[PDB]
C-alpha cells in the first residue's frame, strides 16, 4: 500500500438509493465513517487474506463505533464493523493491526468534521445544489488538501446526490494529502 482512502458517507443520500425495505441512516444526521481503505498504485486493495475480526479487541471502543461508525445498509453495527475489517482491513495488517485500525479510523472521523468546514459558507446539507469545486474549496482551505467527492445518479430521476466525502492520507496513516478522484460532476444534490 501507499495510501490511505477515509471514507465517510452521508447518511440520508445513502438511504435514498436503498428502495427495497428501510433504512436507519435517514434518521442519523451527520457524517458517518464508511470505511478506511489502503490504496496501492490508484487501486483500493480488497479481501486480502488476514486475521479474523475479533470484536473483544475493539469492546472498549464500542461506544465511539456505534456514534461515528453505524451501519447505514447493514442488518446491525458489529456486522458492517467485522465486514469492512474483512474486506479492507486486513489489506493493511502488517502495520495496523485490528484495534489500531479501528482507532485510527476514529482519530480521523474526530479531526475531520465535513459539516464544521461548510457550515460558515451555507453549503450545509439542505436538499440543494451545491458546486464540486465550491465544496472541494471549502475542504481544501480548512484542512490542507484537496478531498475526493463521491456522487451517485439516481436510475429514475437521472438526478445526482453527493453520497461521500473522502480525505486521502499517506502510507503513515497520519500525513493528509490531495485526493485525486472524484465520481461526481460540477454540480449534485446536497
Ligand atoms: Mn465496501
Ligand atoms: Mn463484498
Amino acid at each position: 500500500m501507499d495510501s490511505f482512502w477515509f471514507v465517510q458517507q452521508w447518511p440520508p443520500a445513502v438511504c435514498s438509493f436503498q428502495k427495497s425495505g428501510s433504512c436507519p441512516g435517514s434518521g442519523l444526521r451527520t457524517f458517518t465513517i464508511h470505511g478506511l481503505w489502503p490504496q496501492q498504485s490508484g487501486t483500493s486493495l480488497t479481501n486480502c487474506p488476514g486475521s479474523p475480526f475479533d470484536i473483544t479487541k475493539i469492546s472498549h471502543l464500542q461506544s465511539q463505533l456505534n456514534t461515528l461508525w453505524p451501519t447505514v445498509l447493514r442488518a446491525n453495527n458489529q456486522q458492517f464493523w467485522s465486514h469492512e475489517w474483512t474486506k479492507h482491513g486486513t489489506c493493511s495488517e502488517s502495520t495496523f493491526n485490528q484495534a489500531a485500525y479501528f482507532k485510527l479510523a476514529v482519530d480521523m472521523r474526530n479531526n475531520y468534521d465535513i459539516i464544521g468546514a461548510l457550515r460558515p459558507h451555507a453549503a450545509g446539507p439542505n436538499g440543494r445544489t451545491k458546486s464540486r469545486q465550491a465544496i472541494k474549496g471549502f475542504l481544501k482551505a480548512k484542512f490542507g488538501k484537496f478531498p475526493g467527492l463521491r456522487c451517485r445518479t439516481d436510475p429514475q430521476t437521472k438526478v445526482s446526490y453527493l453520497v461521500q466525502v473522502v480525505a486521502c492520507f499517506a502510507q503513515d496513516g497520519s500525513t493528509l494529502i490531495d485526493c485525486t478522484r472524484d465520481t461526481c460532476g460540477a454540480n449534485f444534490i446536497f
